[PDB]
Parts: structure tokens; sequence; C-alpha cells
């Protein structure tokens, strides 16, 4: 009766946090590879900038 | 019976589904700190790398 209401309204709750749930997995998983990506563009161009600063010392 | 049951057993399982929520954009927060502190990395690494790159450029 009443209950299997409640039953139905505990259940809809329940896909409703499945879908956040989702949306949230996506987002931390996306949000990790934009991390890493941006972890190797630093730790090349601080590369690159070392090897140029090196040779702008030789130059002078 | 079977009706307070799933209504139990789902109540439990929306408690597991609130946690793990939790959980999840608690890792999309520790995430997004290290993206932000890398996008402060990159930048400011490679405005130093073309500074240096041009100093070297102008004095050859």
């Amino acid at each position: 009766q009443l209950v299997e209401e409640e039953l139905d309204r505990a259940q809809e709750r329940l896909a409703t946090a499945l879908q956040k749930l989702e949306e949230a997995e996506k987002a931390a998983d996306e949000s990790e590879r934009g991390m890493k990506v941006i972890e190797s563009r630093a730790q090349k161009d601080e590369e690159k900038m070392e090897i140029q600063e090196i040779q702008l010392k030789e130059a002078k």
C-alpha cells in the first residue's frame, strides 16, 4: 500500500543517486586525465627551460 | 514482508550510494586541486622558458 509507495520513493531516490554517481565518476576520471597530461607538459617544459638557460650561459 | 525488506535493503543501499558519491566527489576535489596547482606550474614554467629562449636568441 502506502508502504509500497514509500518503496517507490526510495527506489527513485536510488535511481537519482545512480545518475549522480555516474556523472561524478566521469568527472573524476576526466579530471585525473587532465591532471596527468598537464604534469607531463610541465616536466617537459621545465627540461626545455633548463637546457635553454644553460645554452644562454654558454652563449654569454 | 517483501515490501519491508525491499524498503530497508534499498535504504542501506541509498546510504551506500550517498557515501560512494561523497568519496567520488572528494576524489574529484583532490583531482581539481592537483589540476589547479599544475596549471599554475605549467604557466610559470612556460612563461619563464619563453623569456629565456628570447634572451638566448637576442644574445646570439
